[PDB]
């Protein structure tokens, strides 16, 4: 949610800033509900309608965010590594993995339908090695505290991070009789960020850094029909930060660097994109996407999204900290970033590390997790 | 599913064996459906003989220049009744098929006959429960000390029977699951698998959770799509890898291991991590040659015990009696770990031989080398182990006087130098 004072004192400036995202602020309804409540007080229903409107408003993009309409207006800020030149015809992860039944889409389809995967033996072990390396890296070197969370949440947690009320269709819901319904988490951002909801933290507690390795579940309601790039279920190592508002934009640079370090250590060439106003997610003020080189596609493909949410989720969660200067409980800033989506890292590893015979070289950092295996197949 | 020829021809012997589980087979309905089938079949055979003869008589009556109208009318009526006889036979078979899907497995002859859990026998025990020189604390008191085990934030997120773990306790829980998968893949001959955690109904019918135990599952309703269910155990996804297949006898045994979260509606243990809606479990599954399955069960049980022995957790092995078994099991061994604050052993694993019961439901077969004909395989599953319950056991058995937790030896390589928690 946006600062309600801003939606009252500066309605035109807020609408002009939101217009860069392609969002049309209903200035007419707000000016009317403000004129209605002012008449009723002079002489709960009028607040209830405004609250639902306020919960449907995307975050204000930060001033440094490039103004654009779509993904074509996203800006490459930097790159790392040289995409490999292969001395043979490049295979995709599907062809590589299906050769010994170690990556199996057909058995997964027989079990669960489309957008599911079965991994076996060394490919299953490589996927597990990737998630373990990621969580070990962030806990040892990047200052994140590990967390195991529920993968099923109720509606208030999703509303806290912004998936509810507007994006229900993107979630898998478990309808329960005489109980509140549950939703499968689309990301550990939901469970991790909500740890601090309804609380007044000590300034000394900041920054709060969390990391969780969880499965992620998305209906994918709204491309990538072949392979495991866009699955209903995927593992992801999520980084979440609860920070002092004055530090959040510096925290985004550090968070993005944390995600980048995973790719650098795996020696996976990538690029960093600053998302334009018209391509960013609902709850973000500023986003950097990491896109890994995919040899069979001859392009970079998204593997991480690192965002600063400012006070947007904190306002929905009523997550505060006691400001050391004023003594006043003030909203915190929240940030989240993939470090990384594990299934997409497995795609990047299989493809970038393939050899002429169709075998796969094991990345150096993953060899301690591969029980002696150095070449797959 | 039991052998359908066995249920239909010997309802009395099948009923007597199921009576040991306390289950009352509807022999009267099975026999009444069988009498109806026989009656319809005899009528259809008599009608086929009649119709085929009248159809041939038409040609003969034509040769004599006679009126074929009475014969044509007989043939038409007889054929219409045969089509009905066929729909009747299909509906009878459909009813018997639905009934046979609700029958528990036949217990093996070696299973002690008993009505309840009091007839369960202790097979053996390993290790000695520690005598503490101080008042023992339960896992809730131990984990809550620094907020590293937090049910309060979990309830705020998801309601009751959920947990949040943080820092060294979250690390310890991950270390346990990693140790378990590494052990089974390296020493016990299991092939690792990552599986879907959401499955459609046929997979749950294949292992036996469907059609009878739908209420125990979390379901995701989907508009103009097959519904999805959250897996209650990796037994569901792993065992169904071989559904609809005719395996080479050389591929047997197929041994699978998976570390997955497990989701149960749980439709007891209100405080704590013992009975959660979500829990991690390292599942062991075997697809075996029917002649080797009971020996396979002994080995499967030993693979699960090895986790407890290596973690130095005192435990007990119980052979479940006829009246205390799971729906799809012919024989089960339960492992019970020592829980200091409860002053008793608590269930941590169930290792079962399913015989050919799940294999029949999923048509998981193998080509027999002697006959060359496809035959049903046997399936087995066992917890190696339920990760949340092992964590409960580690926190309580390894607790120190100050409330700190000593890290088990085998877990220190996964704990990044941490030897004592808190
Ligand atoms: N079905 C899918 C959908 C997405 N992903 C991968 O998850 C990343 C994070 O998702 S996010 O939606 O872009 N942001 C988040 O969830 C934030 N919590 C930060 O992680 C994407 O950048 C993509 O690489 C996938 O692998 N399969
Ligand atoms: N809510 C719950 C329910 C159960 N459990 C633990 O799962 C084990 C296996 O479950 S089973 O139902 O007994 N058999 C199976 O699922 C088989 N696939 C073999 O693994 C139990 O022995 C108990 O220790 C828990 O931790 N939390
Ligand atoms: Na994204
Ligand atoms: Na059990």
């Amino acid at each position: 949610m946006l600062d309600p004072k801003l939606v009252r004192t500066q309605p035109q400036e807020v609408a002009a800033r939101l217009a860069t995202r392609g969002f049309q602020l209903d200035v007419a309804r707000i000016e009317a509900l403000e004129e209605q409540r002012k008449s009723v007080q002079t002489r709960d229903a009028i607040q209830g309608e405004l609250d639902a409107m306020l919960l449907g408003i995307p975050n204000l993009p930060h001033e440094s965010v490039p103004v654009g309409a779509d993904e074509d207006a996203n800006v490459e800020v930097r790159r790392w590594g040289t995409p490999k030149t292969f001395d043979f015809e490049v295979k995709d992860h599907v062809a590589l993995g299906e050769r010994h039944g170690w990556l199996d889409f057909e058995t997964a389809a027989k079990l669960s339908g489309a957008r599911f995967a079965l991994m076996r033996g060394p490919i299953a072990r490589l996927h597990r090695a990737l998630a373990q390396f990621m969580i070990n890296l962030h806990t040892a070197e990047h200052g994140y505290e590990e967390a195991y969370t529920p993968y099923l949440v109720q509606a208030p947690a999703l509303q806290g991070t912004g998936q509810l009320p507007k994006f229900e269709e993107d979630l898998f819901k478990i309808g329960r009789d005489g109980e509140a319904d549950l939703y499968l988490i689309p990301t550990a951002e939901v469970s991790l960020t909500n740890i601090v909801s309804g609380q007044i933290l000590d300034a000394k507690q900041l920054p709060l850094k969390f990391v969780a390795h969880t499965p992620c579940f998305r209906s994918e309601a709204g491309r990538d029909t072949r392979g495991m790039i866009r699955q209903h279920q995927f593992d992801k190592v999520e980084m979440v930060q609860i920070v002092d508002p004055a530090t959040s934009y510096e925290a985004l640079e550090g968070l993005t660097a944390n995600a980048e370090r995973v790719l650098q250590l795996l020696e996976l060439p990538y690029r960093v994109l600053a998302l334009c106003t018209g391509d960013m997610g609902f709850g973000s003020t500023k986003t950097y996407d990491l896109e890994v080189w995919v040899p069979s596609q001859d392009k970079y493909r998204e593997i991480s999204s690192c965002s600063n949410c400012g006070d947007f989720q904190a306002r929905r969660m009523q997550a505060r900290y006691r400001n050391p200067e004023t003594g006043k409980p003030e909203l915190v800033h929240t940030l989240n970033g993939s470090g990384l989506a594990v299934g997409r890292t497995l795609v990047a590893v299989l493809e970038n590390y393939q050899q002429a015979d169709g075998s796969i070289r094991v990345p150096e950092v993953l060899k301690p997790y591969m029980a002696g295996i150095e070449v797959i197949g």
